[PDB]
Order: structure tokens, then sequence, then C-alpha cells
């Protein structure tokens, strides 16, 4: 199941301390992730020594002896009739002509994970690189030293690359980071780590920069981002069918076996086992009992076609990872030196187009993922679909001043919206480049940093669709509080006022059927739905059957005593969850980030209850509760 | 590989006679596609009667006794709230609301209404949707049949309406209209009375079981993957017939290099092209041509060639991937309520949401503008002399290239291609509506999308049918060239001893034969301001300051005279003659013969009536009708 | 106002005859669409003559002279370096060369025909050396219905569609011809057939026939036609809309706009105050929204509310782009463009269709806002919610359990929305450079113009629908007046004849009046329904306020299920304020000359069946009668 392939990430990018670069060892998406956003992880390049010596001893004794090889003696690009043996001076002019982008940049999280990937790539000893540039590298990339790139220029990633060689042979234009808080010229960052600049020898220009390190490192965050998103938003539609009262058999085995897309199996199967013993699926069997042939039979699809809708967006994200983490282990350089049997070949592994398609496909699949957030959201926020909730979850009890999340409401339609804009492809837009030599190309950077401003739209529309679920959790306990007072006070006063039997069933069938959210602004209001329901019983139990007399008591100290008690319950809650699977969370966006129920007497706004989940989100703190959430899912 | 997959699929599209619908054996995308478009396939209902009887008679019991059901005893949709014990009814009511379609005409093809037909038949199969089996024989009659109803283009969010018009047809409405064959159109009780059939009277279930599945998005979808992957395999091929005609440098599939970034696809593609290019007498005229001036030339070749490799990888997997998808879809019980009759529950769920085919439907049409955009790079390099090697601009053959424009035409028209299936591959998948008073919040919209791939298809097939039509000029004038280099070379070389010119001179002459591309002086092979002519006259200037003398002027001007009387009337000569070699050796033989022999067309000149749009339309018509699978099939012979 | 133009536009596309070209007199998109559309329409040349023949004759010159002019002396595009003195067989090699289109779908023969139309008049300017003679040809042609047959896709904007109609004129035996709806014939049949022989090119002609934007500005001419058509149609059904949803009309009160000035605002929320102005049904209105009036919404929804703001945009995108596409029908589209007078060839650009192209896109995406505030309005219309009274899918019933109305409807509507959406990404991102990249910028034009036309199908499709179910409403709203007072008459009555006092009476009539009808309808003494169960509530409260009237009570609730449900039946079954609307001629023309009726289970007659015959009275434009009824005296 991609369900533990996903644990599986989480656990590596949270306990991986040393990633070891040796040629060899597969580097995933959790591990790139991992060095881009902990300052602990380091990079352990392992002496691989002996194949990169043999490339570059081969690459430099053939330039020397006049060998043919494009980029070595020859000109670059559209350029590569022109022949010539000043091997030095063309590898530092690729350098100077393309050091051509503009601040008009890349993050350090992008270009650290370029670094990596760049130094992986050189570990298979196809490049003719010098070691000694390798362990600059690692050092670079331990020491917390980047140079400072502009975001944009590469069709994918000469440019963007040109600055990290450029930090390597001292270039003076271009600046280096130094942590967080220094900036200065490359040549005094290479001094402050103890390094030199280098002198570009043969292919070393064209070896640092040939490369897809940048679309790559973009696509490896974004994909390690989605696989946990995806998780996230998959576990929370089981959330979502308990607070809504939802109808678990959506989830049945034989549903999805019967149609066996293996995003669909796996994804009902979580759903099911999050599902089995809820107590709040119970509340949902309790409520359609009531008056069941007024109620509907089936779910909307935002709940009940949540497998199916799942399906090809599980298998897009699990499919991209896989492709994603080939680039990142693969020799993206040309040409490929095949020393084992002398000669250079000449190709196009430079050529992005694996991750360009894969981002373009990923990011229509996050678009899905928002859409059904956004159908969930709507569903939750309007009381015709929501069975019993308030509307907005709006707490009230006064309504005319408590709009409940309709702010958080409208702003799921904004993300939403701008999302679907942002899912149409970047692959389509190829343009015939340099000189027309670059005929195809895969836009991969610009794809990858558009899923990327997608995921982030993601996480805002998971961070407002956790906390409305929370809100709703809190609704769905004081309902049940509530109902039992309202059943309470009914039952209490038929006994004072001493009504017959036929009576009392008829008003305490009505204090469980009608739903208390209906009422709660003024539960006595003769136009509201309590009292509705009351009056019409009390008319029927006077056909079926002083009385009279012992009905308008029954009214009159409904009408004093039931708000006071109602108020009571509702102060004093100012419990189900506890035996939920989605507790952890509950728990987490309650307890751990410091929140409440939302309502006109909660000082904090919208905005600083959804900050601390979506913060939570973002840094990763949210897979704490995730992790509990699905503990004994095998 | 996915090249066994793809001859595997080609086989079975070929030879199945047929389709054996019977709960267990899939319906793969080749099964349904021959379905669609080889009349002489029929489909064989196997009696799974048993699970499909016990099925719809656990339906009909339960309904009658009152057991509450969504779409049985229960109002459709948003409506579910709504009970009813009035059953037939109920089913009656449901068809008559979902005809609801507008003719614009404008329809699904009779070959997408009998694929989903034979979709709907097949899902029945799994014994879960309570259908009695007499409306599945029913099913299997009308498609052997060849009887359809005729259903409008639009309506499905994904496929109640277009669904509606089957069920409409098989209850005899007389508004649903009904096709017998390519030439008549009946109405729907006519059509069954034709066939020996009675219209049937709807029981529990048995109107939201014909309406409530995935069978249009689907049915589009498997012909879509069907010729997706054809033509898919068919481009990875001709990317090797570029690679002879452009002069490429077959080294860029090397297996090291694809080993090394190890795609799935970017292997399979190279290892495909390498054994295309294996031992090619095109490829040992391109070795010939870069050792001749080998430091004026261009050390590697432009990435329409280079990087196909790569490029082709995520359009394999995408459109393997999709297939996979595609088939579990044909393959699945799209329906619902879901009968598990032995336990005795109707499981609701939502298995006619359309979504996994809609999404890589989304994939696809991308990966398709992907592969047209390698082509039109190939094209638009064939085009142009300055990088192709030695070939005429826009492939003319001229001679006198003032009155012959070549394939400009053709090079105009695939910018046109690319552009409008570049704006199509943008996705469907993002413009989901809020839909059925709010029930449907999430839609798969696959059917829209599936159509819009199948346009992206048909311009594909526009695009390959453009750029094999050229690669066969190419050949040609790759042939003709090599015979007119070789008369250059004998006419300089005799000419040389006839006028007594040293042996020096006599091999810089030779050189300069040798190594001035013929296509650059074809036009007037003595002009002396063209490139032939002007090597000459270097090559003559330096003769004499070498040996530095009024003979050796003399003989080098009668050498330039009678140069001047004979070389154009053998360069001619060969032409024509050409006109009226190393393809005998290529892989791509049968793709030249096919193209030249058996569709009749030649090297396009003034010279030749035939106009590009009747040469183009022929290539076209092989690549619709599947006939170039045969030269494909033959090419790919013993790989 | 913009209203007073397109009613100009549908006049002109009804009674023009003769479409005049002489080089001076403008050709509208109505004269194109109504030469597409009608063939009644004739084309009448006004030998301008004498322009275009000296014009021809200095070409022919300057070329036999040897001058050095584009594509008369010298090679085409990318090969313009090349010299020739070949005069005619450099015009001949062009057209082989552009015989390039394949058949997979053709351009239909109206695309064609305006196509022949565009190219005959730019010739008229008298810039393009082409010979008179070749013009009344063409004119010739275009009388006789006599077209090629072309290939849908090919240009980038006409060369390769173009060359197909210069295919015809030089009796090209692979161009195929149609003469009228069922003959086609190789093209020298055709020509014969009509009495013309073969032209053999002279200097510049091939280049004159194909340099044109000919075929993308044709298609966005009936594009254009429809755009303006279908936008007022729109407009206009926003106030039938009001009407039947029980609208607040203030939401076109002219100060509103007056203060957020945009013309298209301005101009529809005048229409529809207009429209507005004493309706009948905004009186019921008025009525609904005063019982109750603390529980109902102060506000309407946003598809009603917001519809002028809405259509601003939409408006002025079709007005503007109309004035666009005609300037390219009225233009000298060719190159050289020939300066006789001052002896000059003059090397430009006028082929590039870039002004109709990115017009193309303007307009597709105000098509797809259009089939937005449709899908909205039709959205509310469907759910009882939010249609003010009006049942669910506007079932009549009265068992909805087999009555699911006009839910197929509903689906299509999102279906025809979300694909038109789609379409409205823009074509003219995806520039290639093209035709050994000379063509390194390229309108896309006549693609534009393909999928901006494609939109309005579907929009053809949403209007359909849409007023179908307006119609739908009306009578539901109708039958709810009938309603109603049926059971305020049964109420009242059987309160006399049972003696409640008139407190009783007065509390049970105003539940009579309160209660939507159609929540009720489906079993009216249904004791779980909101008619028994408000009259429950009222009969409690009375015995509060007051065993004698028990009994009378009692005897009431009898009475009422012995009698309510056949008194509603009798009036319903006889059904199966619109006389006061302004939106009478849509329902007449829907009803009447349409011959349709209320939906029911007890009307054969599909959904399809009502929708087709709106939808094809739409396409071929009987809309605008009732169009022009229901605007009679507007401004
Ligand atoms: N990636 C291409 C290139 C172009 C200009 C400068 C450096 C590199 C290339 F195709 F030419 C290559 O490096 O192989
Ligand atoms: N597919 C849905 C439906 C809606 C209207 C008519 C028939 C069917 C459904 F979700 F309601 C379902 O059938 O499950
Ligand atoms: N429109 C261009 C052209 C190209 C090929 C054939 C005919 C015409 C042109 F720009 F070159 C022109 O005609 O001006």
């Amino acid at each position: 199941s991609h369900v533990k392939d996903i644990l599986g990430l989480i656990n590596a990018f949270n306990e991986v301390k040393k990633i070891t670069v040796d040629g060899t060892t597969p580097i995933t998406v959790a591990h790139v992730a991992a060095l881009a956003r902990r300052h602990d992880v380091k990079v352990a390049l392992e002496a691989c020594r002996a194949r990169v010596e043999t490339c570059s001893s081969w690459v430099q004794r053939k330039a020397e002896d006049g060998a043919d090889i494009y980029g070595v003696t020859t000109g670059f690009g559209a350029c590569s009739s022109r022949r010539t043996n000043r091997l030095s001076e063309l590898q530092e002019s690729l350098i100077r002509c393309l050091l051509a982008g503009v601040f008009t940049e890349l993050p350090a999280t992008a270009t650290r994970s370029a670094m990596l990937l760049r130094l992986n790539s050189f570990t298979y000893g196809c490049s003719g690189i010098r070691w000694e540039v390798m362990e600059a590298l690692e050092k670079l990339l331990n020491s917390n030293v980047s140079p400072k790139v502009p975001l944009r220029g590469s069709v994918s990633d000469l440019i963007p690359l040109a600055y990290i060689a450029g930090l390597l042979i001292g270039k003076p234009s271009v600046i280096a980071r130094i942590g967080d808080d220094v900036e200065v010229p490359a040549p005094e960052a290479l001094s402050r780590v103890g390094l030199r600049p280098f002198k570009l020898q043969a292919k070393e220009g064209l070896a640092l920069v040939n490369g897809t390190s940048f679309a790559t490192a973009v696509a490896s965050t974004v994909m390690y981002d989605a696989n946990v998103l995806l998780l996230l938003v998959e576990t929370l539609c089981g959330m979502f069918c308990e607070v809504i009262f939802g109808r678990e058999e959506f989830a049945h085995p034989l549903i999805h076996k019967v149609k066996p897309h293996p995003g669909q199996i796996e994804s009902a199967e979580l759903l099911e086992w999050l599902l089995r013993s809820s107590p709040f699926q119970e509340l949902s069997r309790e409520y359609y009992s009531i008056d069941k042939l007024k109620k509907p039979k089936q779910d909307r699809y935002a709940l009940r076609s949540s497998p199916q809708w799942l399906a090809p967006l599980v298998q897009t994200i699990r499919d991209a990872t896989t492709t994603v983490e080939t680039e990142v282990n693969s020799a993206n350089d040309n040409p490929i030196i095949d020393h084992a049997n002398d000669r250079a070949l000449h190709g196009a592994n430079f050529q992005g187009s694996a991750v360009g398609f894969y981002m373009d496909y990923v990011r229509i699949a996050v678009a899905g993922l928002g859409k059904l957030l956004f159908a969930q959201f709507t569903e939750l926020m309007i009381e015709y679909y929501s069975n019993g909730l308030p509307g907005n979850l709006s707490l009230g009890p006064d309504l005319s001043v408590d709009y409940g999340l309709k702010g958080l409401d409208i702003a799921m339609a904004a993300y939403s919206s701008e999302l679907q804009y942002l899912a149409n492809p970047v692959t389509t837009h190829v343009h015939s480049a340099e000189q027309h030599n670059q005929d195809i190309n895969s836009l991969a950077l610009i794809s990858a940093r558009k899923t990327e401003e997608a995921l982030d739209i993601l996480k805002l529309m998971i961070a407002s669709h956790l906390t409305a679920m929370c809100q709703a959790v809190d609704l769905r306990q004081l309902e049940e509080a509530l109902v039992k007072v309202v059943e309470n006070v009914v039952s209490t006063l038929a006994d004072e006022c001493g009504l017959p039997n036929d009576t009392k069933a008829r008003l305490l069938y009505v204090a469980k059927a009608v739903p208390v959210y209906t009422y709660l602004e003024s539960p006595c209001d003769p136009t509201l739905p309590l009292l509705l329901g009351l009056k019409q019983s009390c008319f029927d139990t006077i056909l079926a059957l002083t009385l009279v007399d012992r009905l308008a008591e029954f009214e009159k100290r409904l009408s004093d005593r039931l708000e006071n008690e109602m108020t009571a319950v509702r102060v004093l809650y100012e419990v189900r969850i506890q035996g939920s699977k989605f507790l952890p969370f509950y728990r987490f966006v309650r307890e751990e980030l410091d929140t409440g129920v939302m309502s006109a007497r909660r000082e904090q706004t919208p905005q600083e209850d959804v900050q601390k989940v979506f913060d939570a989100i973002a840094d990763g703190r949210i897979t704490v509760p995730l992790l509990h959430c699905l503990q004994g899912f095998l």
C-alpha cells in the first residue's frame, strides 16, 4: 500500500542524519527535503573516488591529445562546429556567457538541493569533473554556503547552475549566503570556508552546468510535500465522514474490488479502517434512524465518491515520485564519458522532460485534491447539507452577530479558483530556443515552480479544512449534550405538569428529532422548530384524548426553564472524540496549538487559528498527529 | 519492452474474431477498437448467467418486499430522500428525465456507441447490477446486428444522458432513433422489430443499471488509448528514419547514455532506435559526410533527434500507464448500488465516477502534444538547408527552385497542426462545476476529456502523415544526391586528365567535387557565383601559385569551359533517370516501399502532377485505417 | 445603446437582398452572415473597375519589364531572395505548393462562401493587381452556389484554404467543388457548368488569391453576428429570470449604475429596468416577500443581482470585437500592396490576421462568462432552497417520486459550462516559429475563430435549456397562484361550515397564504407536510387563546381531508400573469408556435424534444421574432 510508502518517507525525512553520496546508494525525495529543511542533516561523500579520477584523467589527457569531443575541444550548443585547443578558456567563456540571470531568486533550500543533486550526478563517474571539485561541493553544503541565484532563465538548468560554478571559480559578481545572516562576494565565501577559487579544467564548466539539478531539486521537495499532503487529505476524508454524519459503507471493500484502480482500493482500505469502530459513525446511525424516510439514502459525492476521486491522484503522485528519484539518481550530463570503452558518448541527459511532464500531471492531481477539499468544505458550511450542523458552523447562539467560518469559506473558493488556473500545463509552451538548437526543451524548472505554488495553496486549503472539522467536532459534541438537556427538561416538565403517557411520548420524540441548531438562538421562540413541533404534538394529543391547562402550563414552564439549562451546558462546554481515530488531530489543534471552539466570545480571529494549523503543516509538525492516527494500520 | 506490448495490441486488433464477454476474461483496448472498427468482429456473451439471475431476482424480491435501497425504492441523486413502491414507473421516470440531449448532426459516433454498449454489457457480467439476463442478451443481439441508438454529443459530466439513449432503444421509445448498418435510420420500436426483439418493461433498478456507468467515457478512452499506443510506436520508430535522412549520429541511442538515466521509456525507446540504426546504409553515408571537412561541421545533432529518447520517455510511460487504467475501467462494475447478494446487502458507493479515466485522458492529451512537438521540431529541421546537412530547403527537388517551393505548404500546415494541438492539451479536469442540485460536487468530465484527446490524436495522425511523406522525399533526395556527387567526381576527374592538368590540381579539384553539397549548385551547376565553381576557381588560383605557365593557364581555362559544356548535361541525365540503392539495406525500406509502391507516389517536383494533398491524403488514410501497421510490423521484425 | 445596434444588425440580416461590393460601401457581419445562411442573398459587384484594371495593368507591365517585386518576380516567404522572369509558372507553383490540406471534416460551405466574398471585397480596393475578370468569376460562383471543398486545418492565418478557391478558379482536377447542396464535381466540370473557363494565372494573381485573412475573418464574422444576437438574448432573459425566481428588480436601478458607469453596465441595467417596470410577476414577488418578511432574504443571489455588473465587460468585448472584425472585412488584406499612383509595390504584412486572432480569444472568454451566468441562474432555478417557492427541478408531480423534472437538463448545463470554460483558454499564446522561421509571429486567427464558434454552439445549447426551464417556471408560477387561491377558498368555506371562531379562521387563512403550495402538493393532507403542520400549530394556539371547539377543529381536519386534494387536482388538471409580461412573446412562441406544454409524467414528449425545438429556433434565427416583439418600444 502507498500509505506504508508515504509513512516510510515521513520517517526517513525525520530520521536521516547523514546523506551518503557514493554513486550507488539511492537518494530519495525525503533525503533531499531533509537536507533542504533540516540544518543538522549533513552530506557524506564516500571516496567512487576511483571512478571519478579515472574519468577525470581520461578527459584531460584526451583533450590535451587533441581528441574531438563536444564541449571539451568544441564550441557549445549551436556552435559545436568550432574547434579549439584553449581548454580552460573554453570552459571559462561558457560560465561568463551563462551568468545572465537578473534579480527582479531561487531560494537557499532549492540551491542547496541543486548542489547535492549535481554532486550526486558526478559520483557515477561519467562527467570528468575533478574529485577536488566534488569535495568543495560537499564542504560548501555542510558549511551552509550557497550562491544567490536568479529565479528565471532556465528551460531545463544552464543559467541557474552557472552561479554554483561561479561560486566555485570565485566570480566577484556572484554573491553567496553563509547561513541566514551573511552575504559576501564568492571569493570571500570560499576564503571563509578554507577553499581557493578553482581553475576550470577540460569539460569542468560544462560538467557543472549541463544538469537537471534545479528542476529536479524543486521537484524533489514538491514530491515529498505532495506525498505527505496526499496522505493528509485521504485521512481527513474520514474526519469529514465523522463530523458530516456520513455513511461509512462508501468505503466497503467489495465496491472497490469490483473497480480495482490501485489508488481506489488503497484509499478505501484506509477509510474503512479509520471509521471501523467510530463513536461518530454510531451517532450517524442514530441520526438516520430518526425520521429515516425524510432523510437522504446516500451521501453527496464529496464524501461518497472520495475513493474513486482519490484513485488517479494517489497513482499520479506515487508514479511521479519514482520518476523524480530516477532523475535524482542519474548522470544528467553530456558528453557521457565511457572510459572503460575509451569513448565519449554524445546524447541528451541534460533534458529534464521526464520531470517536466510529471510536474504537469501532479499539478493537475493537486488541483483535483483541492477540488475535493473545496467540495467537502462547501457541504460543511451549508445547513441543508450538513445534517444538523449550523450554517457556517456558527456557534452563536445569536447568529445575527456570529457569521462563523464564512470568511474561511470565501477564502476556500479563492484558493481553489487560483489552484485550478495554475494546473494548466507548462510543457505545451515549448519554444524553439538557442539558435534553434534547443528545438525541444522540457521547461521542467518552470513547471516544478508552478506545482510548488499549487501545493502552497493546497496547504492553505488543508489548514482551513482541518480547522473547520475541529470546529465541527465541538459542535457535534455540544449537540449531543444539548439534545440530552432538552429531552431531560421536556421529560421532567411533562411529569410535573402531570401530562398523560400519550403526550409525554409525542413531546420526547420531538425533543429527539428536531435538530438543536435550528432553535438554539431562541429555544422557546414559538416560530422556531422546537415549539413548532411541540405545538403540533399538543394538538394531536388533544384530538387523541384541564388537559389543556396542563399543556399551557407545560409551555410556560418550558419557556422559563429550558434556555437557562441549555446556556448552562453550553457555557460549561466553552466525549466522542476520545474514542475517534482522529483524536490526535483534534488534540493537536485544540491543546498543542492552544485553540478553542470558534464564536463571538473567543477573541482570536480565524486568521490566528488557521495560521497555527498552517504553520504546523508547513513545518511538518502535522506528521506527529498524522502518524499517531495511522498507528496500527497495515 | 513496451514495444512488445504494443505489437501485441496490434496483433490482437487484427486477429480477434469474437470478443468473449464472460465476467472474467479481460477486454483490452484492442478488443474494444476491433469491435468498433471491424464489423466482422462479434460479441459472445457466455452463459456468469447464474450470478446475474441471482442478482436480478434478489433485487426484484427486496424491492417488492419494500426494502430501502437507493434508486430502487428511492428517488435519484439529490432526491434520495423520496421513497416509493412504484418500482417500474420510478425506472421509467429516470429514462424520460435523462432523455435531454440535443442534436446540434453532431452526435457520438456509432463506433463509440457500440463500444459503450459492449462496456455496459461487460459491467453487467460481474453480477452486481440486478439487470435481467435477457436485457444482456438483447445488448449482445443489437451489437451483433449493428443496431445503435443515435446519441447527442454532449450532456454528460461522466454517463447518464448518453446511456439513456441505449436504455431508450431497449424500451422502444419512439423519439429515440436507431441506426441499422450504415444506410438506415428508423425509430427505436421499428429497430427492435427488425432484429426479433420486443420492447422491454423496466424492472426494479433496471433503468438505473443501464445509465449509471462510465461506458461512453471509457468507450472513447479505449479507442483513444489503442490509437495512442500505435501512433506512439510509429513516432518512436520514425525517429530512426529521421536520423537516416538528416545525417544524424546514431550515438544518441547508445545503451550506456540511458542506463545512466534509467527512465524505463528512455531505455526502451533508445533500445529500439539503436537496433533500427545498427548496420544502417544511411548511417554509413552520415559517417562519410562528417569525415569530409570534419572541422567545419557540427560535432552534435540538434535536439529534435539527439534528445528524442529523453523526450519520449515520459510520453511512453504516460500512454502505457493510461492503457492499464482504461482497461481496469473497461473491466469493472461501474454501477451503483453494488448488490452483494451473497450477504444480502446493496452497497452504496460511487463506481459511476469516471475520475480515473478523466485524469488520465488529461495526462495523455499532454503526452500527445509532446509527440506533436517532437514531430514539428524534426520536420522544421528537415525543411531548413542550414540544419539538414546537404538537403535543399523545403526538400525542393527543383532544379529550378524559383518555381518549386517543395514541401513549404506542408511545413506551414505542421505549425498549424502543432499550435492547435498544444491548445487542446489544456486540462478539462480543472473545470469541475458543482452539479445536479449540488449532489455532484465533484465529477470527472471524463467523456469531455476523452473527446479532446481524440481530437488531439486526429491532429497527430495529420502530423505523422506529413512527416512520413517528407522523410520519403528526403530518402529520394539522399539517393539522388549520392548519384549526382559521383557524376560530378567522374566528370571533374576525367576532364582534369584530358586537359592535361597536374596531379596536385586534379586532387584539389576532386576534393571540391566531393566536399561541396550538390544541392547548393544543382540549379545551375556552372554558375560562376555558385559554390562548385567558387571552389574550383580558388583551387585553380592556388595551383597557379603552387606550381609557379601560359600552358597551365590555357589548360585551366579550358577545363572550366569544358566543365561548363558537359557537367549540366550529365547531372540532368542522372536526375531525369532517377525520376524515371541505400534504402534497400535500411530497416525503413517497408515504409518507403509502402508509401512509394503500394500507395503509388514519387519524388515530389514541378514535373509530378499530384499535389501534396494527394500524396499526404494516401498516407493519412493508411494511418487512419491501420494499413500503416503492415510496414510497421515488417520494419520491427526480429526486434 | 448597444441594444439598438444589435437590433440594427438583426434587421439588416433579415432584410438584405443584395450585398453591394464596390470598394467603398461597408460590409457588416450581418451582411456576411446573411450571404452565408440565406441563399436568396446575392452579391452585386459594382463595375471600382477602373482602379482594378489600372492596378492589374500596372503589375503585368512592371513584371514583364522585370521590375523587382516580391512574389511577382521573386520567390515566396523565406525564399524571397530568388528572382525569376517565369511569371505565370511562379504563380502556378505557389498554388501547387499550397494544395496541401488533408480531409480527415472540412471548412463548411457557409465559411467558404463567406471567404470568397471577403477575398472579392479585398480586391475592390485596387491594391491587389488581380484581373477584373477573376473578380466577375468569383461573383458568379457566389451567386450560383459553387464552392470548393476545403480542408479544415493547415492555416496559421490563410494560404492553404484560400489555395482551394484559387484551385477552383484555375480548374485543378484534384479540387472538388459543390454546386448547391447535392452536386459535387471536379473543379473543371464545375466551372464548365456555370459557363466559366479555367483562368491562366498572370503576374501576382496566385499570391493575390491566397495572401489574405478571408477564412479567419469569414468564421469570425458569423461568430460576431451570433455573439451579438446571443448576448442580447441572454441580457433579455435575465429579466425573465427575475420574473420567475421572485427577484427584486431594484438591482437594475439607474443610480446604482450611474455610480459605477461601465457602459455595458449602464446599458444592460437600463434594458432590465425597462423590461421589469410594472411587471405583473414583480407584483407577485412583492407579495411573496411581504409574507413572513423577516424570515426571507433581504437580497437576491448574485446570478440575478450582479447580472449588469457581470454583463458589462461581456457587452463591451462583443461590441468592440464586432468593430474589429468589420474593419478586417473591409480591408485590403494582401501583400504587396500596389500603390500604382506612385509606382510602388509596398512590402508589408496585411495578411497578418492578428487583430481578428486576439479578439477571437477575448470573445471566447466573454462567451464563457455568458455561459457561467446562465449556469448559475439555472442552478438556482432547480434548487428549492433558492427558488422562493418553486419545486426542486421544476418537477410538476404531484408525485415527485416519479417525476425528476428538469434534472437531466440540469446535469447537461454543468457539462455544457464545463467544456465551454475549457474552450476559453487562448489560442494566440501558442505561436510557433513557422515556415523556415519566416513566420516567427503568426495570428492563428482561423483556429481561434473555430474555437469561439464551438463555444457559441454550446452557448446556444445553454440558452435553449434556460429558456425551456423558464417557460416551465412560468407555468408553475401561474399554477401556484391558482392553487393558493383554491386552498384559501377551501380553508375559508370549511371554517364557516364548521362554525370556527373568527380568531381561528384568521390564523388558518394566514397558514393557507404563507405555506409555499409546492411543499405539500404531493399530498395536501399528509399530517407530516407543511400545510397540516401549520394548521395544527394554529389549532393548538386557538385552543389556548380561547371542548366543542375541539370537536369543530377535528371536524375541520376531516372535512379538509375529504375535500382539499380534489379541489387542487381539479384546478391543476384544468391548467394542464404572462399576458401582462414583456416576456409573453417568448412564452407564446415556445408554447404555441413551437407547440409545447408544462413538463410532467403526463406529457409524452421528452425534455430533448422540447429543448430541440427551442434550440433549432435559436440556430436558424426564428428566436429573433419574439425577441424583437419583447423589445418593441425600448428607447
Ligand atoms: N545543453 C546544450 C548546451 C548549449 C549551450 C551551452 C551549453 C550547453 C548542448 F546540447 F549543446 C549540450 O551541452 O549537449
Ligand atoms: N449518479 C447519481 C444519479 C443522479 C441522478 C440520476 C441518477 C443517478 C447518484 F449519485 F445519485 C447515484 O445514482 O448514485
Ligand atoms: N505570407 C508570406 C508567404 C509565404 C509563403 C507563400 C506565400 C506567402 C510572405 F510573408 F512572404 C508574403 O507573402 O508576404
